[PDB]
This record gives structure tokens, C-alpha cells and sequence, in this order.
């Protein structure tokens, strides 16, 4: 499809992912990450903050290095997109920057073809192909996975393809976008990351009532809370009359003792569940 603007934009609301992730203005409904309207101004300002050359250098690093500069309201999510499972080609990648540029800018093809020796080419991935150390299906994992009997089910929160209770963000497709290291630290440190909306709130109400949980809906008048207590859940309806402050916190309520709770079986087999979520 060639390095154009045009072409990025299929790739960015295509193959590329991105539009998993972030919406631009009305376009789009993804919330994990930035709202990308205006992201060719917004790149001239970080590229300044940061002592970098240009906007688009910044747009660049974004992609090849997103671990390096974190913007202010988000965890490290954000895959390297030419890794797997994405595997992004360079052509690819420098259409989507044309496309970025053009989010309030201008695409320079010139500037942009310059970076071509700067983007990891996907076919020399680095990454050693991910081999748990036992035999695990993504069936056995699927198993597992929606398990009521176990000490923790993942589908009592997680939701994929029609299946399971909503209460986290629903899983579908993620094997197609996310690494299995990122899914081993979200069931192992699942508080070190925190998919943007899911922070737990800390409430207090005019009685003197604390509640903890997670939003589910927010009206104008009542909030329903989700409190977590061992793997359980339960939902509360609070009158948002009644409330006297409210806390975001930078907690979750993915447990947080998967690591004690699941076999090393179960724990591999959920994996390899999760990256057949294609
Ligand atoms: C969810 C798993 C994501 C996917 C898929 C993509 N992006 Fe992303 N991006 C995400 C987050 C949570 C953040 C903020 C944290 C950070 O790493 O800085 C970002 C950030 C960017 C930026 C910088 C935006 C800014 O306001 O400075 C850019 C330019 C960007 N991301 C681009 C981008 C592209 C082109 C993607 C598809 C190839 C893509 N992202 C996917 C989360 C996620
Ligand atoms: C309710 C008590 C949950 C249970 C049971 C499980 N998860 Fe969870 N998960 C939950 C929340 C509220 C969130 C968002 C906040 C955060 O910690 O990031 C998550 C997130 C995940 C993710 C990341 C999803 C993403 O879109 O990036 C993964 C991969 C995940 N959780 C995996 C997972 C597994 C394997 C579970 C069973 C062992 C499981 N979760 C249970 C809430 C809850
Ligand atoms: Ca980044
Ligand atoms: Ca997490
Ligand atoms: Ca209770």
C-alpha cells in the first residue's frame, strides 16, 4: 500500500492495532490509550520537553521505543508494534507516520523515508519464540480459563466472544495485539499495570460508609460499585447524593495472588488461551 498518509490510515484502523487502543476526537471508541486528535501539535511540544529534534522524532520514538517516555495518565501498555504478534512492517510503520503527521500537521515523506534505518525490521525480531516449559493447549487454557471451581476464574471478570461475567475489560483479540511477557505480568503484578478507566475508586459516604471498587456504570444519580474480596466480587449501588468524596486509585481488582492460586499448568495453559485470542 506504499508510505502515504492514505495508507496509514488503513494501517492505524487496520493491521497496525492501533485503533484498538486510541480514538481520534469521534472517531473511534478505544480509551486505553491517547486520544490522538491533534497529535502532530501535541509531538512538536513533547519533542521540545524532551530535547528531541522534531514532532515526528517523537512519533517515531512513540512507536519504536514506547516504554520510553510514558505520557502523564498512562501505564506501559503499548506494544512494540513490529514485534510479535503484531509483526508491523517498516513500510507499514512509516505510513502510519504520515498518517500521525497528519493529525493537525502536514506528512513530509522526505523527513519520514530519512527514519526508515531507525524502525526494528519485524522479519529480524529479537524475540525468542515463546515456549512454556511444560505442554499446555490453548483448549486446556480456555478450560481453565472460565473454571468456576477454581480458587480464581478469569471468566467471572473477563468476557470473551459472548462468554463470561463483565467486570474487567473484555479479552477478545488480545492474543492478536498483546506480548505472552505482558500477560504473564498482568496475572502476576496485575496492579503494575492499569488498563485506563479500570482504577479502583475509594468512596465515602455522608453516613461515613467507605467502599472500594471498581466503577461499573456512572449516572446522575447513583454510582454501582464493584468491590473484590478474594477473588468474589459484588456490586453496590451507591446514591451519588450520598457520597462524600471519592479517590482514584492506582490499584486494581485483578487479583492478586494468581501466582498462589493456579498450578504452573494452569498458569502456562491460560497463556497460551490468551494468545490464541486472535
Ligand atoms: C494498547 C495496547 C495500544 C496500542 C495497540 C497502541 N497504542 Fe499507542 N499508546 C498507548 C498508550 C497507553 C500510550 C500512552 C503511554 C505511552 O507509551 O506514552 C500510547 C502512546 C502513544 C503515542 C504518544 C501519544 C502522545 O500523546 O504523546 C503515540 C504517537 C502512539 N501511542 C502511537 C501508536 C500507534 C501508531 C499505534 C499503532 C501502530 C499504537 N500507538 C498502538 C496504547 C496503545
Ligand atoms: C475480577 C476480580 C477479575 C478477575 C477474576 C480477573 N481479572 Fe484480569 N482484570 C480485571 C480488571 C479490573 C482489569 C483492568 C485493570 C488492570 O489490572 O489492568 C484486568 C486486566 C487484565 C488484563 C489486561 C487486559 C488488557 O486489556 O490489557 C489481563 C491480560 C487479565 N486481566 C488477565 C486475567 C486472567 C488471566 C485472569 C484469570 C487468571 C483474570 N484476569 C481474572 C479484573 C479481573
Ligand atoms: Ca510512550
Ligand atoms: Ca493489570
Ligand atoms: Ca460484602
Amino acid at each position: 500500500t506504499g508510505v502515504s498518509a492514505e495508507a496509514g490510515e488503513q494501517i492505524f484502523w487496520g493491521d497496525g492495532q492501533c485503533s484498538t487502543c486510541h480514538k481520534i476526537g469521534s472517531s473511534g471508541s478505544a480509551t486505553r490509550g491517547p486520544d490522538q486528535e491533534g497529535l502532530a501539535e501535541r509531538a512538536e511540544e513533547r519533542a521540545k520537553e524532551l530535547g528531541l529534534s522534531s514532532g515526528l522524532e517523537y512519533l517515531v520514538e512513540s512507536i519504536i521505543d514506547p516504554e520510553k517516555y510514558v505520557v502523564e495518565g498512562f501505564d506501559k501498555i503499548m506494544p512494540r508494534v513490529y514485534d510479535p504478534p503484531i509483526m508491523l512492517s517498516r513500510e507499514k510503520i512509516l505510513a502510519v507516520l504520515a498518517y500521525l503527521q497528519s493529525l493537525g500537521g502536514e506528512p513530509d515523506l522526505d523527513a519520514i523515508m530519512k527514519f526508515k534505518d531507525k524502525i526494528p525490521e519485524a522479519s529480524k525480531t529479537k524475540v525468542k519464540p515463546w515456549v512454556p516449559p511444560l505442554a499446555v493447549t490453548a483448549e486446556e487454557g480456555e478450560q481453565v480459563f472460565f473454571d468456576e471451581s477454581l480458587d480464581v476464574t478469569c471468566g467471572k471478570c473477563h468476557m470473551v466472544n459472548g462468554k463470561g461475567q463483565k467486570v474487567g475489560p473484555e479479552l477478545t483479540g488480545i492474543g492478536a495485539i498483546q506480548t505472552p511477557q505482558y500477560f504473564v505480568e498482568s496475572i502476576l503484578e496485575p496492579s503494575a499495570v492499569i488498563v485506563k478507566g479500570y482504577e479502583t475508586v475509594f468512596v465515602i459516604t455522608a453516613d461515613g460508609i467507605p467502599y472500594n471498587g471498581l466503577i461499573k456504570s456512572d449516572t446522575e444519580e447513583e454510582l454501582t460499585l464493584i468491590l473484590e474480596e478474594s477473588g468474589s466480587v459484588e456490586e453496590v449501588v451507591i446514591p451519588k447524593d450520598e457520597i462524600e468524596d471519592m479517590k482514584k486509585q492506582e490499584v486494581s481488582i485483578c487479583p492478586g495472588n494468581i501466582g498462589e492460586l493456579l498450578s504452573v499448568r494452569q498458569f502456562y495453559a491460560v497463556i497460551e488461551y490468551l494468545r490464541s485470542l486472535k
